[PDB]
């Protein structure tokens, strides 16, 4: 769901961003 995406999307983006 929208929440799931945000969680993962935010997790990935945030993570991927980190390194």
């Amino acid at each position: 769901a929208i929440v799931a995406l945000v969680v993962a999307i935010i997790i990935a983006i945030v993570v991927w961003s980190i390194v």
